[PDB]
């Protein structure tokens, strides 16, 4: 966890798989013009052994409009793989999120949810799960013998603890859920395994509601392999103990986990960034390499319930916590992160976070000593 150790280039570094590789695999998300960069495939190459398309298979990527699909950045994502013996992650076939509008579009094209018949709601329901049949049957159709992992449905949970009342759920309700595993599981065959992902997975009620879902489903025969972690955190949020008491809760249904985004935001919430990289304080590097060590601790305790760990991301030059990272500045123009201090005006996205064990020069953290150690 040492500081003493040196800030030395990861491509030098001992490979962070390897470390890992009877306790679970050690993922990436990625775009694919990051396989065009020398460093980010060396990056890949030296540290890990599973992937995960950042952006290129969500719903609107790969089916924009109904009929034309777009499989030309997936399938880059899919030969990289394949070629470096890498296991794969379907991120995602549903999501309430960078999702096309057509699917919810009536015969008429006005919007499903505005229907008001109930004999015209159930023919848009019938239409709406015939769609989603369609999509997932042509993912699945193409990548079934090389991607092993499939985030079936991402975020179907609210945070009140309610099913989040997405157009998928106001049009067909928790079928949409059912339809869309089994769709999985009919084309993809006994071998690819399902997940159901999302965020705050250990924060009560979503908690127990996802708990509760997964448990119902099963009951009903629909195959479910897993549930998908995101694990976008904080330093001091989640407690170890509270994430250890989520795993141990769905392992004990049957089901793996699977960490599938994780980063360790400098941040609380709403994050107060500091404007640059070279503004973050050396301290914060320290807290995040304990809080680093720890979690990875726990990981390994929890080995056997844990088939993979992944970053959302590679190094700190590129992530997404970045559109996040709001600078607040106080009346003089003086940065301000301390989270209830007086300020003016917010700059939105324009900070910068550091959330990996990689540093954006591609040099290695505090955080990675921490967990290549063995204490
Ligand atoms: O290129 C981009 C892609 O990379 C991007 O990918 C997507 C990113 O992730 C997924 O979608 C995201 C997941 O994260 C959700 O944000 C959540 C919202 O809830 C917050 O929870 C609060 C945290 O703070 C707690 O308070 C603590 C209490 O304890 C201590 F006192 C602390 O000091 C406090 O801070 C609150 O209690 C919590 O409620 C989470 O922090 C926050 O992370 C997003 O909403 C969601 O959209 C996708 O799967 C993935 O595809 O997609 C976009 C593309 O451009
Ligand atoms: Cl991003
Ligand atoms: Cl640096
Ligand atoms: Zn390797
Ligand atoms: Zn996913
Ligand atoms: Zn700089
Ligand atoms: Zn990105
Ligand atoms: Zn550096
Ligand atoms: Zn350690």
């Amino acid at each position: 966890s040492y500081a003493k150790k040196p800030h030395i280039s990861a491509l030098n570094a001992p490979q962070l798989d390897q470390r890992y590789k009877n306790e679970f695999t050690i993922g990436a998300a990625v775009e694919p013009y990051q396989l065009q960069n020398e460093k980010d495939v060396q990056m890949l190459k030296r540290h890990f052994n599973s992937i995960v398309a950042e952006n290129v298979m969500k719903p609107i990527s790969i089916q924009p409009e109904e009929g034309k699909f777009n499989f030309e950045q997936a399938d880059r994502i899919v030969k990289f793989a394949k070629a470096n013996g890498m296991d794969i992650r379907f991120h995602t076939l549903v999501w309430h999120s960078q999702v096309p509008q057509w699917f919810f579009l009536d015969k008429e094209g006005k919007p499903m949810v505005n229907e008001t018949d109930p004999v015209k709601r159930e023919q848009n329901k019938q239409l709406l799960l015939k769609r989603l049949e369609t999509h997932i049957k042509t993912i699945v159709e193409r990548y079934k013998d090389d991607i092993k992992y499939w985030d079936v449905v991402n975020e179907v949970v609210g945070d009140d603890g309610k099913l989040r009342n997405s157009p998928w759920y106001q049009i067909a309700g928790i079928d949409y859920i059912k339809v869309a595993f089994q769709a999985a599981r009919k084309y993809g065959g006994d071998n690819i395994k399902l997940y159901m992902n999302d965020y705050n997975t250990e924060v009560e009620p979503k908690r127990t509601a996802l708990y509760n879902l997964v448990k119902q489903l099963k009951e009903e025969g629909v195959p479910i392999d897993g549930i998908g972690h995101q694990s976008h955190i904080q330093i001091g949020w989640p407690s170890e103990a509270e994430i250890e008491k989520t795993i141990n809760m769905f392992a004990a249904l049957g089901l793996d986990n699977q960490i599938t985004g994780l980063d360790v935001s400098m941040y609380g919430w709403p994050p107060r960034a500091y404007p640059t990289y070279d503004a973050i304080p050396k301290q914060k590097f320290l807290d995040q390499a304990a809080r680093y060590d720890r979690l990875f601790k726990l990981y390994e305790k929890l080995s056997d319930k844990i088939s993979n760990v992944t970053f959302w991301g590679i190094a700190d030059n590129h992530t997404w916590l970045d559109s996040r990272a709001d600078v607040y500045y106080d009346a003089n123009g003086n940065v301000v992160v301390d989270p209830n201090a007086p300020y003016a005006k917010v700059e939105k996205g324009k900070g910068k976070d550091a959330p990996f064990v990689f540093g954006p020069d591609y040099k290695v953290k505090p955080a990675y000593w921490a967990i290549i150690d063995h204490k």
